[PDB]
């Protein structure tokens, strides 16, 4: 059997791993991947916030085609999985950790299908077979099934209302008062739970538990391990939340400059109390070496993880891809979280090994091409031995990337999407629901994101890599924006709806089509003035069928 | 109850209508309907072709959105259709006749929806309770369901291989031979079958009889009565056979310069066999007076019909609309059939008569509002009592335009669609299968189709009301270009996709959403330094829910 291990990490910055440059976090297994695998540098989410991004993960297809544009927006009933087309090539799909997805009910409900059903319970996991499904956010009181973990907690001996949000998400000040996760102030303070039953401990045994329980079923697997850190609650463990300190955060990308007469987008995000805080100094310098803390237990954990699969052989059948769902700003550009397309949001890490013969030419090299995280599922069923299904799969699959080490990749642009009707800024741009619209394009080198109502916004990341000078009015840049300008409204054109019927299923007839009347051949009969005509061109049919 | 009475006839002429103006063919009970009803004369289909014209009748929602781009491809598993909008507020939604539908199989099993099953039989139907479900085009030997019309043949004494073809579509010569009327030199041979036993008295019939049923269900319903005729084959009952002749015809909308220089996408489709037939003088006098007793004899069958339905009290409460999925050329612009967007085969008939009070103001009107197919499915729904969702269905409901003898209507533009892959111009225009792209704007004027990989087409009927100049490459039409040209880049940006959430599910946290921070509703955290910072936030939310 050949698997797939497809590791993602909720809200890592491409830059906060050491083969990514970070020069005080050291991820050392991380970075083994890359040595052994390929490091891409040019990786695009096609949304830049958890439930968009992921749900054009997990179906291949950008958000104007799925329409699950924000988080907690159910995936409609029928729209194929990455799920659906590994279980045509055999593969299974398997869950450990985070999906953000939501159960369309009312879909459900209107074709009879039981969401407790097996079929209705792989429709609302969006196609995996979850092992073990855990967004990893569950403050007191939300409403949902209790992820396995708060079980795992209170089997281990951690009792509390909330065993996720107490013991994992929580710690006690030395006189005994309870110190909230969920607060900023409390970076710097080590999580109540135990290293070995944290969240990210837990889940990296689950995936091993899941491992070995699927060697004796037998079926190839692509296995998802989806860490919610380090993603907030900003609070970790000890010894994480002591290992780095101020001295180890690099410097905020900003500038007074870059706020002077911003886009209005902009502007609008800036004025959420997350970019409010993370714009202070204090607050970056207390709560990123919680989040360098946070990655660096990852990096630990998957160090296990390894060794684990290569004491079972798994190493050398098992592709591994490592990701991220988007970035995090920590205050850079004035943000906190990761709306809009900067750079610490829509670009990804992304290290895929195969360990295939097929892959020993392109072992540690960079590949700068333009990459889609919708390209992971054609990757996937291309790796599985399926043939993508291309009038569904929007992205292109990347093994020739691995497999050859001087391919053609012909993608010009990358594309990236954000409705912000659930947002302020809706309301503060004078916006109707359905007109909270910004696209970005991205050809390697310029960035343009296209704002329904306004002026774009326009970076030359060669000239100005920090983003820093908006050239969206700049006369200057007229020719570049109307290069991607157009690039946006032939990708608006090119939609991929007709989900029936693939390309393939019209070439046979491609013969008749081109010298005759394929209708014929079912005894329709359209246009023919009488039955000599007929039968003449029926004859054309049964020649051209002889020569085929 | 109020009711709906949804009439539509294949391949119907706007221009065969005396009330839309046709010198020689009197079509008295349609024209009543005008008369004291709503006639729409800027009435634009989505598709100019039978299937993706009717998805988009039957969704309210354009191709770019369904994907059923072309005749036979499956309407997918989970798109929403009038159907579940009409069940949503208690009114069926029954057929009979046609509506070109295929199931989509593939996603029905992935969902194990069984076909036959009751759900199942209903998502194959697109929505609709098939009383009778009839395409009415059955060549030897098509693989379907028997239509109920065929058992109804031989029942009546009309035994046959295939009763439909041979009795109901084909004629018996003075010497007995067999006189197949697929073939266009048999238009004017009369149909072996007695007047009263052909496909069009048996729909109005079954009509009839579908509303003696549903009297005693006693539940509202939405019933479309989907004539076959005066669509293909081309061949009719006695008396209608010999009731018009060569005289009749009005002459063929066409010039030799046209042809010179056109645009390859039409030079393309005059080359197909019914375009090169319906060119010759000797094929429009033959096959044209047989198009026109088609529709006489539909007039006289809804003579009967709506005679019924007074005599039945239903007159009073049930809106009746008159229209058609498409135009037919018969010769015009050296075409046959109903490809591209020229006037004869993309404005439809539209005749609208609600016999409530509220529609008094406007009855004997003319409108000329831009107006499309997919304004239907809202249309229903509201006349239905409910609120249309504007996030699922993408036109607008026509009641104001019936209720209101001076309203305002929004609308600067039309859209239609074509997607050629299924035709030679794919071959001969050079095309890969994704990219035969056509898509028709029009504001009341100027008419343009984009073309993908070639100059648009461009008329402007005011001057050229025929639409034989084609100003796409013109330089003095650059305004107008560019104008329609960002019509169309808005539109094809303005998708409805995002069909799991409503705009109103919004609207009630705006409040807090314009001042404040809907996220700590729910216990959710984001970006807060300390619990004095969230608790004054909380007592803030608190204020504004309670203001509201
Ligand atoms: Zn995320
Ligand atoms: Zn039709």
């Amino acid at each position: 059997n050949r698997n797939i291990l497809w590791i993602m990490c909720d809200q890592l910055r491409f830059d906060y791993l050491s083969c990514y440059g970070h020069e005080r976090l050291n991820t050392p297994n991380i970075d083994k991947l890359a040595k052994r695998g390929v490091r891409f540098t040019n990786a695009y989410v096609q949304a830049t916030v958890a439930g968009p991004s992921r749900m054009s993960a997990y179906t291949g297809r950008y958000v104007r085609s799925h329409g699950s544009t924000q988080n907690g927006i159910p995936l409609r009933v029928g729209e194929p999985t990455l799920g659906d087309h590994l279980r045509d090539v055999g593969m299974r799909n398997v869950l450990i950790g985070k999906t953000h997805m939501r159960p369309d009910l009312d879909g459900m409900k209107r074709l009879g299908i039981d969401p407790d059903s097996e079929i209705g319970a792989r429709v609302g996991e969006g196609g995996f077979d979850a092992f073990d499904r855990d967004d990893g956010v569950h403050p007191t009181g939300y409403r949902k099934k209790e992820p396995a973990y708060n079980d795992y907690l209170r089997h281990a001996g951690f009792q509390a209302e909330n065993p996720w949000e107490f013991w994992a998400n929580s710690a006690e000040g030395k006189g005994g008062e309870n110190q909230s996760g969920w607060l900023l102030t409390h970076a710097d303070k080590p999580a109540r739970v135990p290293e070995e039953h944290s969240e990210t401990a837990y889940m990296t045994r689950r995936a091993m538990e899941f491992m070995e329980a699927a060697e004796k079923d037998g079926r190839p697997w692509c296995a998802h391990l989806s860490y919610i850190k380090p993603h907030w609650p900003y609070i970790v463990p000890a010894p994480y939340h002591d290992m780095f300190g101020p001295d180890d955060v690099k410097p905020a990308v900003r500038s007074d400059e870059e706020l002077k007469a911003a886009h209005p987008l902009f502007k609008a995000m800036t004025e959420e109390v997350y970019s409010r805080n993370f714009a202070r100094d204090e607050v970056r310098e207390k709560v990123i070496p919680a989040y360098m803390g946070l990655i660096k237990q990852i990096d630990d954990q998957l160090g296990q993880l390894f060794a684990f699969m290569q004491e079972r052989g798994l190493d050398e059948n098992t592709m591994i891809v490592f990701t991220a769902d988007h970035g995090d700003y920590l205050g850079d550009h004035w943000m906190g979280e990761k709306y809009l397309f900067y750079e610490a949001a829509a670009k990804v890490p992304l290290i895929i090994y195969d360990p295939s013969d097929k892959a020993d030419a392109t072992r540690g090299t960079v590949s700068d091409a333009l990459v889609e995280m919708i390209d992971l599922a054609p990757t996937f069923v291309d790796y599985a031995g399926g043939v993508p299904p291309m009038h569904i799969l929007e992205g292109k699959s990347l093994l020739p990337l691995l497999h050859d080490d001087d391919s053609s990749w012909d993608r010009q642009y990358v594309f990236s999407e954000l409705d912000y009707s659930n947002l302020p800024a809706r309301l503060k741009l004078g916006r109707d629901i359905q007109d909270c619209r910004a696209t970005m394009v991205f050809d390697g080198r310029y960035k343009l994101v296209e704002v329904m109502g306004f002026a774009p916004i326009l970076f030359d990341l060669e000239v100005d890599p920090d983003e820093l000078k908006d050239l969206g009015r700049d006369p200057s840049a007229e020719e570049v924006r109307q290069r991607l300008t157009s690039a946006l409204d032939a990708w608006h054109r090119n939609t991929r709806q007709r989900i029936t019927k693939s390309d393939a299923a019209y070439r046979a007839l491609d013969p008749v089509l081109r010298e005759s009347d394929p209708d014929l051949m079912a005894g329709v009969i359209i246009g023919y003035w009488d039955e000599d005509e007929v039968e003449a061109e029926k004859r054309r049919i049964a020649r051209i069928l002889g020569e085929n």
